[PDB]
């Protein structure tokens, strides 16, 4: 053929995503990268209101741990939680990769689809905050728990990093 698969079948070249790498993505990441969900693959349809966030990432309902649906009819160990996570995430991918397409050509304009007009308004001013999971704007303060589990979470085998590290094999 006209060129070889060498930077996708050798490992002395293959260049694949590190768990450092979504830790970074949401703060710092350049205007040429290749992970962007396209609406046609990703899982937008089982969207969500940024308040649910907290039904799957737990936040205190008062100092007596007064229960509610969310925790003892649904917990969050159920296999439609963790749907509901890798969806979620998956769009703060999205949202910080759509505003730098629109930097790296000005000949077009970014997405109409509110929930990528929310997430991106909300990493433009999580990289700035300072009270992160404590921050008194729900939309910060939710995303700050999913910002969190790549930075405390090290495994291979978890139901959100699994299908994450299997999407992005960059290779
Ligand atoms: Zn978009
Ligand atoms: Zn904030
Ligand atoms: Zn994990």
């Amino acid at each position: 053929g006209s060129h070889m698969e060498e930077p996708q079948s050798d490992p002395s070249v293959e260049p694949p995503l590190s768990q450092e790498t979504f830790s970074d993505l949401w703060k710092l990441l350049p205007e040429n990268n290749v992970l962007s969900p396209l609406p046609s693959q990703a899982m937008d349809d089982l969207m969500l209101s940024p308040d649910d966030i907290e039904q799957w990432f737990t936040e205190d309902p008062g100092p007596d741990g007064s229960c509610f649906n969310g925790t003892a009819t649904g917990p969050t160990a159920d296999p439609e939680k963790r749907k509901l996570i890798q969806q979620q995430l998956v769009l703060l991918l999205h949202a910080h990769k759509c505003q730098r397409r629109e930097q790296a050509n000005g000949e077009v304009r970014a997405c109409s689809l509110p929930h990528c007009r929310t997430m991106k308004n909300v990493l433009n001013h999580m990289t700035h905050c300072q009270a992160g999971k404590a921050c008194q704007v729900a939309h910060c303060a939710s995303s700050r728990q999913i910002i969190s589990h790549w930075k405390n979470c090290t495994r291979h085998d978890c139901p959100v990093c699994l299908p994450l590290k299997n999407a992005s094999d960059k290779r």
